[PDB]
């Protein structure tokens, strides 16, 4: 009791988070795109109402805390969280950092500005809201380009300052975590301030434990992506992949077996608009998972139970292992 840890609509015991997905998005667009062109998304209250529906979901199904990872890049719109989650009654933690889609006015900055940037988001608020970020979202897709070097060092520099987390994304497939954490170690930064995340999106336990095994966090976070029955459709196969979410859900069970359940967070990587992606791409997504954010508690918790992950380790990687992980520490 009295760890806090900071929302859209203020701060919460960390005890009060209960059961949170720690990768997650309201919407995946761009800076300025949902204010310059709300239509896209049928209407800012469309995308609301589908949004609070989905919440409200995934709120029946167990879950009390999201932690939606979209930072600047992705137009991460506060106000519209801080709405959602009021109407949902679901707590959202918003998130400072970079993506993959930095614009050139950040680009062209030092690490010290962009370590100025994520603390003004953390300690004094994101825009003009007040509303503090409580997690620190970064990204590879490959060898880190100059740029990302700069954005890992800001983040494990403001994460040391203010004792919130990191989490990234990678290619899992290229094994982006373990230069993500050669430059997160060269500034001091503990591993278990860190997760590795799209950890999911490869079978490599090489790869996975070896993260494990120095007290990263590994992001299990797509769990829904599948693109089986989709061969037709190259974006969504591209996005989706070719594993069963049955796959994907193994690999929480392999870490358990191999002595790794408290390094373990699960997440969905779910939307309920995406922008930066093909046309229709929604419609598509819906389809697989209708579920949305509640097929997590839904599917894939009762599946590990039925392959006989106890009851009490399962609240400990749904519960226990996120609040650890947003305690600022
Ligand atoms: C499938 C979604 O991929 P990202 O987590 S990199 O986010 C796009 C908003
Ligand atoms: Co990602
Ligand atoms: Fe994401």
């Amino acid at each position: 009791t009295g760890d806090l840890i900071n929302t859209v609509r203020g701060p919460i015991p960390v005890s009060e988070a209960g059961f949170t997905l720690t990768h997650e998005h309201i919407c995946g667009s761009s800076a300025g795109f949902l204010r310059a062109w709300p239509e896209f998304f049928g209407s800012r209250k469309a995308l609301a109402e589908k949004a609070v529906r989905g919440l409200r979901h995934a709120r029946a199904a167990g879950v009390q805390t999201i932690v939606d990872v979209s930072t600047f890049d992705i137009g991460r719109d506060v106000r519209l969280l801080a709405e959602v989650s009021r109407a949902a009654d679901v707590h959202i933690v918003a998130a400072t950092g970079l993506w993959f889609d930095p614009p050139l006015s950040m680009r062209m900055r030092s690490v010290e500005e962009l370590t100025q940037f994520f603390l003004r988001e953390i300690q004094h608020g994101i825009e003009d809201t007040g509303i503090r970020a409580g997690i620190i979202k970064v990204a590879t897709t490959g060898k880190a380009t100059p740029f990302q070097e700069l954005v890992l060092k800001a983040a494990a520099r403001a994460s040391l300052a203010t004792g919130v987390p990191v989490t990234t994304h990678t290619s899992a497939s290229q094994r982006d975590g373990e230069q993500q954490a050669a430059i997160f170690e060269s500034e001091g930064l503990s591993p278990s301030r860190v997760c590795i995340g799209h950890s999911d999106d490869t079978d490599d336990l090489s790869y996975l434990t070896g993260l494990a095994a120095r007290g990263y966090l590994v992001g299990l976070d797509r769990m829904p992506y599948s693109a089986i029955g989709l061969e037709g459709d190259a974006s969504a196969l591209a996005l989706f992949g070719t594993r069963s979410w049955q796959t994907r859900a193994l690999l929480i069970k392999a870490l358990i077996d191999r002595g790794y359940k408290d390094r373990i967070l699960v997440s969905h990587d779910w939307l309920f608009g995406f922008s930066s992606y093909v046309t229709n791409i929604m419609d598509v997504m819906d389809r697989i998972n209708p579920d949305g954010m509640a097929f997590v508690p839904l599917r894939v918790i009762p599946f590990l139970r039925e392959k006989g992950v106890p009851p009490e380790t399962l609240a400990g990687v749904t519960v226990a292992n996120p609040a650890r992980f947003l305690s600022p520490t």
